[PDB]
RNA sequence: CAUGGUUGUCGUCAGCUCGUGUCGUGAGAUGUUGGGUUAAGUCCCGCAACGAGCGCAACCCUUAAGCUUAGUUGCCAUCA
């Protein structure tokens, strides 16, 4: 559960962002400031961190499952490689605006992938028009694109693990208006009210995202 | 100028809309915008939008060249 600090200050996870991008109400996990960057206090860091811990395994027990999002790229394979080590379904690409408030339209499209498995198998890919042939691929890789991960995901998962709650703040709107709670990791300049359950953690630094994501990992992990 | 049916017209112009979702107190908006491109909301990239339908293509006829079958009522090369 816990993390030892030092692993933090290795990865990064004290570093913030400039006191000219800073949002006031992380005052309360500030921690002076270096170089002109807040740096955030790791002690409460890993506080907020193994509370975030104990939900999730908690989760997890339930069979409930944590809709991975991320879409930022320095989050983008840590997304990914923690979510399949937890057999979660994870997002990598363009949040689909309505992907869990419009699922209605999004089901037949995220059963469009099976589906789309499906013809090349029964042998509709084999008869087919010369476009068609391409037309239905171009059709395919559109969908493993953003319903890659996420394609085993049949309802509206129980819990969603934001990286960046700032730049998806798309998917947050869509969790707050069905009830789902919300594991982030927060840096600065971020809405700490937005979110239940608040990972104060560096979101740029490449090992930071993967350090905090595994433990979150390791949290279903010893909850299954 | 009660109408069914049929027709011109803008105009073969490329637009016109819908379902679910989202924003807006609401009329409304989005998708149908932006970066490119096309004859074409034609196509791609991105993007609170995700998908559809009537539209545009294509599909259908004729034409332009070729190959099989066919030899009359078509044709006339090898020959009289």
């Amino acid at each position: 559960a816990v993390i030892s600090m030092k692993q933090l200050l290795e990865a990064g996870v004290h570093f913030g962002h400039q006191t000219r991008r800073w949002n006031p109400k992380m005052k309360k996990y500030i921690f002076t400031e270096r170089n002109g960057i807040y740096i955030i206090d790791l002690q409460k860091t890993v506080k907020k961190v193994d509370e975030a811990y104990n939900f999730l395994k908690q989760v997890s027990e339930d069979g409930g499952q944590v809709l991975f999002v991320g879409t930022k790229k320095q989050a983008q394979e840590s997304v990914k490689s923690e979510a399949e080590r937890a057999g979660q379904f994870y997002i990598n690409q363009r949040w689909l605006g309505g992907l869990l408030t419009n699922y209605k339209t999004i089901s037949k499209r995220i059963k469009r992938i099976s589906e789309i498995e499906k013809m090349e198998e029964d042998g509709l890919f084999e008869v087919l028009p010369k476009k068609e042939v391409v037309e239905l691929k171009k059709e395919y890789d559109r969908l493993i694109k953003f319903l890659g991960g996420i394609r085993d995901m049949k309802s509206m998962p129980q819990a969603l693990f934001v990286v960046d709650p700032r730049k998806e703040r798309n998917a947050i709107a869509e969790a707050r208006k069905l009830n789902i709670p919300i594991v982030g990791i927060v840096d600065t300049n971020c809405d700490p009210d937005e979110i239940d359950y608040v990972i104060p953690a560096n979101d740029d630094a490449i090992r930071a995202v993967k350090l905090l994501t595994a433990k979150m990992a390791d949290a279903i992990l010893e909850g299954q």
